[PDB]
């Protein structure tokens, strides 16, 4: 049976071998909706450069790659089959990964679906929160493929650009929240702190009116709703990069902080991720949970695991898009509207992309 | 009768009178626990007697003063009323006015709560929202109290030190916004954009894992979530003071940079604020509404109206208290764990002097 209907994941990608390295550091270095740089075509070379080596260590310290693909792969083939059922009119869905610097590019994957004479294609960012350093660059990346050609899109275009609070996504967090809990030692339990750990972003980004922060301190508020305030919890950024002022207290310093002052339990929480990758498996679980930990005199740091393949997820997933078709909605009312403080010409453009669709 | 259950309101307090003010000023930037400046004890003085004049000037054109007692007052008799029902057991209750900056100071009311020989003791913050910088300093002055005069308190302490999502409060905010929105013109109604303006904070405060922040997005996602996304929304934040760093988008930047990309139909609201004062009656009112849109040439910029006399905050007050009551809680579970980056000797001290009670 001919696709039918179209899901574009959306994620930023990674290196998936050692000799990705470098060009996944210049594409992502090179983009200006990523984070604006002093003359980006020329300092993103140099970066990506002196850059590379030690990010390549990284990645031989968690297995010589990225599992971002296979993850991804694995929730939205768990995605498929569900669609397949819950909407039986849309036919056959076949899901498409559109990776921002990594071939699967967005623009390799919309190639692809108009190959496919798929009559609906819906961008599903892989971003549970939205900024504009993340799905906003991503769907850029949709509008500028046609732009650039000049051709209008062969399929009918609708997309789900966020999905902070969505009851299924709180209820993998908490539920992966409450089986490292009881890991720890039980009288240490009540005293566990947990720290959700967010990706931080530039202050650059979030004083242009980001819809970021507000939307994971929103997934933040739902878990710990779920969770009833079993236990205290501090919302953290981590993964600054470069010089340049970043957002709210790191993780790293919050870590040590809490460690210095009596709190020796901690429990760390992706919360706006939806796999392993670098970010886990290397920077949280080595950096801090292992090298961190023991230079402070940690007695217990341990991580909510990934949703992964967890089958929650792929049900989440699945009745996001089921719930899209059934709204015949264009994207978010948050969607609708740009930036107050933004200076991206190409925003604007992409919002009517989807808002000025049919059907 | 004779108070039996003694609530202690808690919030800034603010100059009754022009005369006032210059005295407001200088205690409030002398406050470490509010903000940190250099050489303090230096600044402070100088800053409070040069803008004494710009801010009585503010205060004129409002009425001569701060309704923020008024208002106060009025919510604390409503909730008094209901508290003597709801909870009889509680037998009579008497709310007491304790003004960080201005009379009735945290001590004083302290002072007339032992005097009138009260058993139960409770330290309710008028800060929805917890930041160490509001309900922190004014938990601190509480503790700094006891400790000062020498003496052990002769009733049982027990705080409400944040409600930052509480089922009633969200209500008084969702309605107001809702006849808001009825004054604007039927066919943009939905195209107004809803812009929560909550008091900003030091970049140098947010960084050390202040609270405040992810707090106060909690209860804008569910005041939208209340709304059912009927309109675009974001939140910004206002009342920046001084050179140093402060978080997220200026409101005033944020509306200036709405009209310039045409949207010009706003709707702004006081999210961390429960009655008027000098932050809507001259800053948002006059400041931006007035004085700003003029310029940028808006539509439609409306203002949702603070809590202040609306029954249903009585109710909200009320419901907290005797639901603070029957919890037997002394705390909430998150003032039992301090900043992560946390510099501040008394902060530990005042976790103790509310998880250290009887009964
Ligand atoms: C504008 C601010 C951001 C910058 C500058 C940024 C930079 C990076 N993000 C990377 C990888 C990544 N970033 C990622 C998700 C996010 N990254 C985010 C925001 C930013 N991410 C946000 C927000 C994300 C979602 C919450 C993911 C998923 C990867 C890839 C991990 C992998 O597959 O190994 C890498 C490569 C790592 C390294 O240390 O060299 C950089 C440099
Ligand atoms: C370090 C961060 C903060 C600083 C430096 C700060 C400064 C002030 N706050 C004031 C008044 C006030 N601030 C107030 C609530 C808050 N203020 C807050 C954070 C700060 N407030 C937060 C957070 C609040 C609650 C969400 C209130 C209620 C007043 C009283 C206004 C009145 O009654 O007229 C005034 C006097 C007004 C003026 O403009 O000169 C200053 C200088
Ligand atoms: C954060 C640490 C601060 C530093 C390092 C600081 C530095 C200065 N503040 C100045 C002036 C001033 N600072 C002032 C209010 C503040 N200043 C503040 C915080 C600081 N202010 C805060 C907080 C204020 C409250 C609003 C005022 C009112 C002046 C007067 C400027 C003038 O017109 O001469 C001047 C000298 C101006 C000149 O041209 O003579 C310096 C160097
Ligand atoms: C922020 C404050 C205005 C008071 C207010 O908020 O109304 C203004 C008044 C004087 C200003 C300062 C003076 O112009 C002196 C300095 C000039 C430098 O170019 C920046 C820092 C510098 C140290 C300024 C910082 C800040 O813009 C000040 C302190
Ligand atoms: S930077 Fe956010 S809409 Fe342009
Ligand atoms: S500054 Fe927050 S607990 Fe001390």
């Amino acid at each position: 049976r001919k696709p039918k209907t179209g899901i574009l994941m959306l994620n930023m990608g990674g290196p998936e071998t050692l000799g990705d390295v470098h060009d996944f550091l210049l594409r992502l270095f090179l983009d200006r909706d990523l984070m604006t740089l002093p003359i980006q075509n020329k300092l993103a070379p140099f970066i990506a450069k002196r850059r590379t080596p030690k990010i390549q260590e990284q990645y031989r310290r968690i297995g010589g790659g990225s599992p971002i693909k296979i993850w991804t792969s694995k929730q939205g083939e768990g995605m498929v089959k569900l669609l397949d059922e819950l909407s039986p009119n849309t036919a056959p869905h076949k899901y498409y990964i559109g990776f921002r610097y990594v071939h699967p590019l967005t623009e390799e994957a919309i190639e692809e679906m108009e190959r496919d004479g798929l009559e609906r294609a819906i961008a599903f960012t892989q971003y549970p929160q939205y900024s504009c350093s993340t799905t906003g660059s991503s769907l850029n990346a949709i509008y500028r493929y046609y732009n650039q050609v000049g051709r209008k899109p062969t399929m009918k275009w609708s997309t789900i650009d966020r999905w902070p609070t969505h009851h299924l996504l709180i209820q993998c967090f908490a539920d992966h929240i409450l089986k490292e809990l009881d890991h720890f030692p039980l009288e240490k339990r009540s005293e566990v702190v947990i720290l959700f750990s967010a990706h931080s972003l530039p202050m650059s980004v979030v004083n242009r009116g980001d819809p970021y922060p507000q939307e994971v301190s929103a997934t933040v508020q739902k878990v710990m709703e779920r969770l009833e305030y079993c236990n205290p919890y501090r919302l953290v950024w981590q993964s600054k990069v470069g010089p340049m002022p970043w957002l709210g207290p790191q993780t790293d310093e919050s870590i040590k902080g809490l460690c210095e002052r009596g709190r020796k339990n901690i429990l760390l929480v992706p919360i706006a991720f939806t796999s392993d990758h670098i970010k886990t498996l290397y920077e949280l679980d080595i950096e801090y949970s292992q090298v961190l930990a023991k230079e402070c005199g940690v007695e217990n740091i341990r991580r909510a695991e990934s949703l992964n393949g967890n089958p929650l997820f792929s049900k989440a997933l699945a009745d996001l898009v089921h719930s899209h078709i059934q709204s015949n909605e264009l994207c978010s009312k948050q969607l609708t509207l740009s930036c107050p403080l933004c200076v991206n010409p190409v925003c604007r453009e992409t919002k009517s992309f989807f808002t000025s669709q049919q059907l």
